[PDB]
């Protein structure tokens, strides 16, 4: 039989096939089996609180109307134009902010049918998915971003999604993220939805994203360490040089504040204390205490008498040991806790 | 009866149904009943003065042409392709800046008809809606953002919208906003429009958004408290150290101004006094007064005589008590008022 | 019984009608007189940098098509399904100064079709337009702009099609519509922009909106903080002439604050090559702040030798400065504000 | 003859016209004559290295199939829907980054045919065109931005573009650019392309854009003149006041560097020396030399003896004359050269 | 001769019986497609988003015996692109494409040409944004390798095979330049043959090599950092008694050096490895910070105003005037030799 006539008899004019009717429409729900290949993964934004993926979405279900005997071939690879002629699930991504198909240079779609009427339908999609983030431990945080595959119009009695048994989520070889590490273990689960329009099938996959710490050592933690260490050189400067020691004190405090708000600029305006806030707060405390230290040194030595000059000198010599020692103790606590 | 023939007889070729004609077109207006499920709520922008939602819009109306007896089923879940074949309301969002449908992986639409000809039509939409904001109490403000559902072509004598009686506005479980708290109570009302083209049905829903205060304590109010407290250390510095005390005075004023304009950068250019303006103004007054305080101290002590040196010293000792005390009193007033 | 709607639409503009939408009303006769009016649903995004603004409007067009006249119903008008707009002739109005334009299609096409007994048509369509508005920033931020909107025919010359603003209420504005930076003046000017191209002479009607910039924002974020830096600069005059590092510190940091203030405000504007009002203010403020530093340089220099005659001469420069600097700055403010907030 | 029948006989059902076949397809190439009206011209970006225009593109060619005698009218203005029914050139813009048609409120198109079969086809287009820029003389530069009209599928033996003889490029009355002056003289030329697919017609127009200098006097050259003049006040300050004279020297150098990199922020990251780089370099040299001048003054006067104090004083008095004099000479050279 | 309208009708139209849902030789071996690209433009090379943009003409060549003709003596026929919808064509897609679009102004930017023997030439104009993962370890003396993968979506290796053309598979428009990079003449061609759970799919790849131009960074990064280091040294010629002056210099050079450093990091992605620019900024900041510590030492050892201690402090300064520049010069030798040799 010629292919043109076969397609005509199976799903075309002479077929009497109606794509508005599901497989076994008087019978049990259509069991769809999903799996995704993750071609790319990125644009993980804290501010907009979302991420982007390019995937191949594979769906599998049985349509006894598409079973064939005319060829001995176990499967037939069909032209994607025939997808419009057949019934297919109405899967949508429940937490999708933006989604699109790919049409260059032709529709990036795949249709394959088997002897027994099974269908394989793969379609390429770019999705932007919402991923609410918990920034309490930033930048030592780990996020959990999800992806929900749901039916819009079919209730649980007509259509049921299920992750494939073997390898439901594949990831492209050598795929990396610059800011995160994508953990090998993906959690699969059900998000079965109950709306006032009914009960709807929904399956979910959770990716775990561990933020890479290296960037923050170099661009956040070390340069704050500078400003704190810089603040301490005041303690080796002559107590008579007020303009010099105040200059150091101010400029370290101010550098430390612009450092602090510089890092807050890349994040959303959450109303809870993050780990980076604690660090910047304590660093700023140490830098501010050092200025108060000189204010004390300057003030106790007003009268130029030896007894008072000696008392001021003791404040400096204690400071040279205690400030670094205390800051070292703080680092032990901070790093151990997280 | 086969589904294909039933759809053909009800709204297809052999039906004689005309979707250009409303239900009961010679009779009273079509009573439509709306309800929304809010799948997401965010992108609340002060600068552009708008917000974004992803909703399922449900509409319900009766079309006696679609009543059926051929099946005992109380309702039939139909393929959304049939939405093109039936009449439906021309609801539009009157305050929408941008709107779009969702088409991945198929049109995110739902059609359900009942024995008596009732229709349920749910469609998924991303909307950007305008929300004019009153920033007088920012950042302790609370906004009221609306959403108007209106008919474009049908006047009140052909078509009438109405919110559902039970649960017209549902919100997705666990939906949060990072900057605001969305209040449980939504106001419903009428926006019935009168244009030169006629009188048009319009129903409205108001969401109340209370801005979360926590972010502003950490990134606005506390760091301004620093600069004010920092300004006071000048009062414990030796009056002879002019370059040190002027250095403190300048750099606190300038830090305070860049702090002030830093916060104004995230807002629209409104021409009224906001709460944040008052705070920054008073903080800047306290920081500026402290510099003037030294200018006074320096100036009254020009001649190096004890009577004048004593007078200058009194200005400092009074300042150490009064500046903080006055600033504390201001905080009591400011916080109590808002 | 009366005629069914389906058959009436079929006989009027459908299969059996013989209507051709490629042919205008009275095509051998005089031009089609179209009557336009707009409802302004929103008005905003007034950008100086990109030099444009945005509106959401309902565009109403009215014209007579004797082919669409009917007697089959006693109704004075019939409200028709917008799908029928494709079946009828309609003007090819476009916005001549539009940078971006779009229709609205959620949840259906935001369109309106209404025909009357005598064949008159009312066609309303909802549009978001971004329109170009060349701006004269010479008096910024006390400026007032005039932004236009041109409705023009693309393909029909003046002998086939003519646009005209409605007589009664051609431009309506939504109740309670405000702009945050501007005041939209009640009076809109209507005019003709009749175009002559090498392809012919084309109808074009125009509406001008007047936008008065609100001054309040600039008092708080531009004029008052510059007043600070000038007043701050004066405290140097009460500081001891012996404290050079203190008085130079004040002088530098006020000049530098004043320059970053000045270029901070220029960041929100296009790169025009003419002097604006804000430039004059920042220039004079910077002059007063710079003169104060030069004042100390003079004080410091004349008092080099520590002798009373020279120390006294330097002290006189300071005491004169305490009066003259503020007095001169006050006089400047009188002149500046009188000039711009009069002419 | 009724218009409906005339269009039917000329290019419709009964016409036998095939728009897949060019005019005189066995004969010589179709001679197309182009002209543009420039409705707007702007968005001239240095960073992205492109510009934007809104044009009416007019094309003229003869199609003997569309010649008519049925009406005495010299030309017929046709409904643009008929453009789909006729053959037309496949002109594209070879250096276009983005292009779009205008469809509000109807397609912004014009079709006019003449007795002899001539066609006038005008279409409105927004184009973003690439314009590689030579920034060597910025901001006294003058750019040359082009616009190439090319055939995609027709080789030189089937289709030939040519600029109109009389007034090929019109510009809207009163059209201005804020940063540039668009010169009256446009160059027209040929870009005839040779690809491995063949030889393709291409005509080009070059616009000359002279950058307006006024903005840069006020926001770049004058404020740099300030910092240089400010640097000189150090020379009238007492040599004993080191913290004051070093303060001036540092802050002028640093102001001068942030000024310099502030202006580089608006440009692409080209790897050649621009005119603005030379100016900022020399200004920074004069400001840096002034600091070195004090370092010298301070250093030669270490021992507080008259002979060395006098030698230091001479360095200052020479500096007061030579620094401005040298800077004036530099300005003469710099401005004369460009 | 036969009219064009009838010829197109008999070849691929109503009366032809041609089915574009069926590939050439569908029971036979795979369709051999031969690709070549003309690069009309190349740019928008972004480090942050980690991608680049091209405007290309994509040419595909394959044989369709159904489209062979004898009715005309012409070796090839240039056909109207509307006929592309009527014929079978490969389903080539760009595997590493983030965004892609066709060009439709003023008509579809497409080309169809068929030959006597049924060969087809199909050229289509495309703007592509392609992902190019970057290794910034040597930034800004880095060289990137950006790829472009042409793949079949639906046809497995037994039905469809892509292959680069033998002669001149990748042409580049005359005078095409990039402002930040140099595009190297040699393009590598290779296979990316994909194995998915849906099957084995043809894929061919081209690699462009992009050498970052160094000139910009000398002027806007390396020289201005050289300033701050040289500026830091003037402290050594300032009087040791002038603490506020020498501390002022020390602070402001350190702080200028830190804002310089983080200014340059703003244009890059947030990678968690050490780049070459990080080492430079680190060492510059070390030299500027050491100079401040140098004065702290000078100030501290000279506390008691006695000659023996004043002399010791003075020696720290005189050694510093020679050693600081000398050491910084030695560092430059090492740094430049390592990265540029
Ligand atoms: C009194 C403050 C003075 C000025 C002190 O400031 C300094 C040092 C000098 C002064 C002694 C510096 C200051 C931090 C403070 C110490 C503060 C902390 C260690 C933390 O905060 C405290 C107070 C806070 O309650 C306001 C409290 O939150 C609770 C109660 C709240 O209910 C009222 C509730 O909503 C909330 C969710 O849970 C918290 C647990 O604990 C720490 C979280 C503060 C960090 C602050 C900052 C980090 O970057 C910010 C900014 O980028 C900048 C420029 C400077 C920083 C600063 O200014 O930091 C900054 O604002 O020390
Ligand atoms: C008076 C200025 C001098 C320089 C004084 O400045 C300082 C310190 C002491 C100086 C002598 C600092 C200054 C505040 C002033 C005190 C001012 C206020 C408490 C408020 O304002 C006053 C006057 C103002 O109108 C003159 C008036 O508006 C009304 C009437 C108008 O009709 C004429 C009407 O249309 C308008 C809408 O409502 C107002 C109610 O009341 C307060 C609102 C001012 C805030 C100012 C600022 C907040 O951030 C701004 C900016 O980010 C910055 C960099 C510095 C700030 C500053 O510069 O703050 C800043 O610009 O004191
Ligand atoms: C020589 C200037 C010295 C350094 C003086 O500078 C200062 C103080 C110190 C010196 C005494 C500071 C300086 C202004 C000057 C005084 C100058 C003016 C009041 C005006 O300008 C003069 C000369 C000018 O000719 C270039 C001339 O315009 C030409 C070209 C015009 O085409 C556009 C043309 O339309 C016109 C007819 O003709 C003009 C008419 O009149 C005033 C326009 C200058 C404003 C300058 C500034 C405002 O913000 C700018 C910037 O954001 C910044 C950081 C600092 C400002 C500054 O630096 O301001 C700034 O650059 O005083
Ligand atoms: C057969 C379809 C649908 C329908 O159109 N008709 C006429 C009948 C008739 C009798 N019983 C049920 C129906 C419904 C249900 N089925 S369906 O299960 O194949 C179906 C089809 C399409 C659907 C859908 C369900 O959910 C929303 O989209
Ligand atoms: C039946 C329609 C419409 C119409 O086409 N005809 C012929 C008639 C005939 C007699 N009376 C009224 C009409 C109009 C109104 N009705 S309708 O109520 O179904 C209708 C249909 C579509 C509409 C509309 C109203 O306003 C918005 O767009
Ligand atoms: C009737 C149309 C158009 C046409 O097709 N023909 C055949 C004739 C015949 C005789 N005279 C004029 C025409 C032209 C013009 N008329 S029209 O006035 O209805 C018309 C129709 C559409 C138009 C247009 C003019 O200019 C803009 O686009
Ligand atoms: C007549 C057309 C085109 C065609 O479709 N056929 C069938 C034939 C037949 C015989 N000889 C030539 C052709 C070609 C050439 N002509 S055409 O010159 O009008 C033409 C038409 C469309 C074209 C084109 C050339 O190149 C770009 O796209
Ligand atoms: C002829 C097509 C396709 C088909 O529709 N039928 C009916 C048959 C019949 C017998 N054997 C194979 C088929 C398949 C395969 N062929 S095809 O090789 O031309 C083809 C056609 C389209 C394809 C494809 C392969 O890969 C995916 O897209
Ligand atoms: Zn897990
Ligand atoms: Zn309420
Ligand atoms: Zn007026
Ligand atoms: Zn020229
Ligand atoms: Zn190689």
């Amino acid at each position: 039989m010629s292919p043109s006539d076969f397609l005509d008899k199976l799903m075309g004019r002479t077929s009497g096939y109606d794509a508005r009717i599901r497989p076994n429409f008087k019978g049990p729900p259509v069991q769809v089996t999903c799996n995704i290949f993750i071609n790319s993964f990125g644009s993980i934004a804290e501010t907009t609180m979302d991420y982007r993926v390019n995937i191949f979405l594979r769906q599998k279900w049985n349509d006894p109307r598409l079973a064939y005997s005319e060829y001995p071939d176990d499967s037939l690879d069909l032209d994607p134009s025939m997808l419009d002629s057949i019934w297919k699930p109405d899967l949508f991504f429940a937490n999708e902010k933006g989604a699109n198909f790919h049409e260059v240079t032709t529709d990036n779609k795949l249709l394959r049918i088997f002897k027994n009427g099974n269908v394989l339908y793969s379609i390429r999609l770019t999705l932007t998915l919402s991923c609410p983030m918990d920034l309490k431990n930033f930048p030592m945080d780990v996020q959990t971003c999800i992806m929900q595959l749901e039916s819009f119009g079919y209730t649980m009695n007509d259509l049921i999604f299920e992750w494939q048994d073997e390898a439901p989520v594949q990831v492209a070889e050598g795929l990396t993220l610059p800011q995160f590490l994508l953990k090998e273990e993906k959690d699969l689960r059900y998000c079965t939805k109950h709306y006032n329009t009914g009960k709807f099938t929904c399956i979910e996959v959770r990716f775990h994203l561990e933020r890479q710490m290296g960037y923050y050592l170099i661009q956040m933690y070390i340069p704050s360490l500078l400003i704190v260490i810089l603040s301490w050189v005041s303690f080796w400067i002559n107590m008579d040089a007020a303009p010099a020691r105040v200059a150091l004190g101010i400029t370290t405090v101010l550098t430390m504040t612009t450092q602090s708000s510089g890092s807050r600029a890349s994040l959303p305006k959450v109303s809870y204390v993050k780990a980076i806030d604690i660090w910047m707060a304590v660093c700023l405390l140490f830098v501010f205490s050092a200025l108060l230290e000189y204010a004390a040194v300057n003030f106790v030595s007003r009268a130029g008498t030896k007894v008072f000059i000696d008392r001021a000198k003791k404040i400096d010599t204690i400071s040279r040991a205690c400030f670094p020692l205390a800051f070292l103790i703080f680092n032990i606590f901070y790093w151990v806790i997280y």
